[PDB]
RNA sequence: CUCUCCAAGGCUAAAUACUAGAAAGCUACCGAUAGAGAAGAGUACCGUGAGGGAAAGGUGAAAAGAACCCCGGGAGGGGAG
């Protein structure tokens, strides 16, 4: 389905997909200007990560299609998958130890020329 | 009774037990949770010490390891090879 000419992918980003998905829901299908404004405004780590990936996707589309400006572009699809995990130890009382997982996420954004 | 043997001195190869290993070979023996614990080692780690004891093999036929360009602080991705 993907026009892989027009897309950006960010692998192993430092946030959990459970925390990045809602921000993706708020910009899926919006216009590029509106999405960029939302991501700049909202002070969430996932918001900043999506901002980088979305800006890169728009840049790729513009570079390969010179007659496409920032205001014909809308964020067509947005996918947020889960990535590698790292386990570190958190020690507790009575010699008990717990493993403390750190999750990463993959982010895939495709833009498309507006309706 | 008869039949055998002649101690209280000292040696003796071979046939026999064994393979940590060395070389030459074999397997209706194993193929990475298997096989020695260990394809990387009694190392990492645990205990004052005696001692106990892991997990981790694979690009491609050849690095011929992605010139250069774009986004990004990078990472990474999108093109070009």
């Amino acid at each position: 389905l993907v026009n892989r000419r027009y897309t950006a992918k960010g692998k192993n980003l430092p946030s959990s997909p459970k925390k990045v998905r809602p921000i993706a829901d708020n910009i899926r299908g919006e216009s590029y200007i509106k999405a960029i404004a939302v991501l700049c405004s909202m002070p969430n780590k996932g918001a900043k990560l999506l901002e980088k990936v979305v800006k890169s996707a728009a840049s790729n589309a513009m570079y390969h299609n010179k007659n496409l400006s920032e205001d014909m572009i809308f964020v067509k699809t947005v996918m947020v998958d889960d990535g590698r995990r790292r386990k570190k130890i958190w020690p507790r009382a009575r010699g008990r130890a717990d493993r403390l997982v750190n999750r990463n996420c993959h982010i895939f954004v495709e833009v498309d020329e507006k309706k």
